[PDB]
């Protein structure tokens, strides 16, 4: 009959920080169906997407061969093949199956607000709960991580913050309540704030937030 790729499919889930020469599988086979017991190869034969793995061909332990990365590609469809070695390179009997390899998100990446500043306006003796005019688009911070680790919370700095709160999961600013804006008070009246996005790592991206307070 054929060699027997005994533990083949396999679904396996890795780092997607896992180092170059880092152990992925242990490929195991046995030649006892036809009972010649003759030695065997390994290979990978479809699948390996820019060779990002490396297979041993006389042990079968699959190691990563390049820099991974789940944001690029998530996933592989590794087809590993055992064949014997006799005097013949047709008589070669073959066995073929699936190692499915998995990349687990790591925290890689942080929020990135959509513009580096945002042009804002809020007209004085607006009351509480008036959100921001936000110019350039929606307050927004964006995170290539999967899920958990691209969950963004908002926070709003500097000094006259405190006129405003920003819902700290939507970015949206608003007028806090108990004040009151009068452009007559404010020198120049024209706020510099810091816009401050966060995952639950801790990673943080920021931007300007440029406030014109107009008149009535
Ligand atoms: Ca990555
Ligand atoms: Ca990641
Ligand atoms: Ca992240
Ligand atoms: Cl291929």
């Amino acid at each position: 009959n054929d060699p027997v790729l005994l533990n083949l499919p396999m679904n396996v889930t890795i780092s997607e920080n896992s180092p170059v020469s880092s152990f992925v599988a242990h490929v195991l086979a046995s030649d006892a169906d036809s009972g010649c017991n003759a030695l065997l190869t390994f290979n990978i034969t479809a699948g390996n997407r820019e060779r990002a793995f490396f297979i041993n061909a006389t042990t079968g332990i699959v190691t990563v061969n390049r820099p991974l990365d789940r944001e690029r590609i998530p996933e592989y469809r590794l087809t590993v093949s055992v064949k014997d070695n006799p005097e013949n390179p047709r008589i070669a009997r073959k066995d073929f199956d699936l190692l499915l390899v998995s990349l687990a998100d790591e925290n890689d990446n942080h929020p990135l607000f959509t513009e580096g500043t945002y042009q804002a306006e809020v007209m004085e003796n607006s009351p509480a709960g008036t959100p921001l005019t936000v110019l350039n688009g929606p307050i927004l911070a964006l995170d290539a991580d999967e899920d958990v680790y691209a969950v963004v919370t908002y926070q709003l700095l500097g000094t006259h913050s405190d006129l405003f709160v920003i819902d700290n999961s939507t970015g949206v600013v608003t007028v806090r309540s108990g004040i009151i804006i009068d452009r007559e008070a404010f020198s120049p009246p024209f706020l510099e704030l810091l816009l401050l996005a966060e995952d639950i790592g801790q990673l943080n991206g920021t931007a300007h937030l440029f406030i014109t307070i107009l008149d009535d």
